[PDB]
DNA sequence: TAGGGAGTAATCCCCTTGGCGGTTAAAACGCGGGGGACAGCGCGTACGTGCGTTTAAGCGGTGCTAGAGCTTGCTACGACCAATTGAGCGGCCTCGGCACCGGGATTCTCCA
């Protein structure tokens, strides 16, 4: 059994920390631990990156 | 303090919608002609209008008594529930009613 640690990429931690900011109001925690598990898997699960352009 | 509710996502059965293909039967298209729609016409009779008659509907009034509408008293009966079972539902089976076919017989139409 080999443990393989890797840190949250800058996009993931932008998701994770703004999500964790909800703990300043709630604590829904069982909802948050599923959103935290999504971003810990891939942020496209939480918000799919897609072709984008400036504000019109 | 603990139990069971709230949240959520994976798991897997059920089932309704949609497409493909053919093919085949019914809808679409054409056209002749017929006969039924419909306009135009004549008559006559049947219905609206008017006037004098009558008839009885409607309003004001009197008297009566039935019976609608309310109060009281009580017990009968249907709501209620715990215990018992058998009537009636869901699943499975099969055979016989009925349909669908084919071909020969009787009916009905339409033109002569």
């Amino acid at each position: 059994e080999i443990d393989v640690f890797c840190e949250l990429s800058y996009r993931q931690r932008a998701m994770y920390q703004s999500l964790r900011n909800q703990i300043s109001i709630m604590d829904t925690l069982m909802n948050l631990v599923m959103q935290f598990r999504k971003v810990c898997n891939h942020p496209d699960l939480f918000e799919r990156a897609d072709t984008s352009s400036p504000f019109f």
